[PDB]
């Protein structure tokens, strides 16, 4: 698949979205600098409205852990949650 | 070195800038889809102000030959020609 295709669902937990993004980025062939630029552009760009707004409030210096913790309330169970 | 750093000079002919961008893009490790998005984004973003304006009017999906036709003569003669 391509990193360009990873976009957050409207109810998708940030943690699930960033996990898909990171896994897809590992599989992408690119230099480390290009991967850093991919992350700096597309992760916030392709987040849902509430997560995108929270990420922007953290700023370009934000770490993954800070992003995940700041976004942890948002969205629904997601597709990995087990009810049955 | 990195495609991320290819930037047009203020008087640099657009075709000289594109030759540098293209050679560096060819050498970059990336999927063709990623290259295509790099070109859509970086070539314009890193163009000089005068060419950038014309390129944004022309819009995404213009061919190189159309970009060249639009940007020809914008700027100075560049450094290709030997005077001495």
């Amino acid at each position: 698949t391509s990193i360009l295709d990873i976009r957050q669902g409207p109810k998708e937990p940030f943690r699930d979205y960033v996990d898909r993004f990171a896994k897809t980025l590992r599989a992408e062939q690119a230099s480390q600098e290009v991967k850093n630029w991919m992350t700096e552009t597309l992760l916030v760009q392709n987040a849902n409205p509430d997560c995108k707004t929270i990420l922007k409030a953290l700023g370009p210096g934000a770490t993954l852990e800070e992003m995940m913790t700041a976004c942890q309330g948002v969205g629904g169970p997601g597709h990995k949650a087990r009810v049955l």
